[PDB]
């Protein structure tokens, strides 16, 4: 698609994620 | 687009997310 005009369609952006966690313990 | 036949492009899904936690307290 380089100076090549003529697109595709759609846009979104890709795949919906959901993950997130802390990492400690909670002692000294 | 209800039996129209001709259709868009590209595909993906939406938008990344990403969260995630617990809750609860570590306490009887």
């Amino acid at each position: 698609r380089m100076k090549k005009k003529d697109e595709g369609s759609y846009d979104l952006g890709k795949k919906p994620i959901y993950k997130k966690a802390p990492t400690n313990e909670f002692y000294a």
